[PDB]
DNA sequence: AGAAAGCCATTAGAG
DNA sequence: TCTCTAATGGCTTTC
C-alpha cells in the first residue's frame, strides 16, 4: 500500500471539485504530474464518488 | 461482441 | 487499539 502526500491528495481534491469523472486524457495527464499509475487515478476516483454519495 | 470503466462491499496496511 | 483509505474482486454498464 502506498501513502499519498499532501501534495498529490490536494492536487486530487482539487481536480475533483471539477470533474467527479475523469477522460482518458485528463487522467493520463495527472496520472504523470502526480506520478501515479492511471489504476491509482481511476480507483481514487472510484473511492472519492463513493465518499462524496454517502458524505453529502 | 468485447474491451474498458464504473459501482459496491469489503479487506488490510500505515500512522 | 483504532482510524482512515489504498486496493481488491465480482458484477454491471458504457462504447
Amino acid at each position: 500500500r502506498q501513502t499519498y502526500t499532501r501534495y498529490q491528495t490536494l492536487e486530487l481534491e482539487k481536480e475533483f471539485h471539477f470533474n467527479r469523472y475523469l477522460t482518458r486524457r485528463r487522467r493520463i495527464e495527472i496520472a504523470h504530474a502526480l506520478s501515479l499509475t492511471e489504476r491509482q487515478i481511476k480507483i481514487w476516483f472510484q473511492n472519492r464518488r463513493m465518499k462524496w454519495k454517502k458524505e453529502n
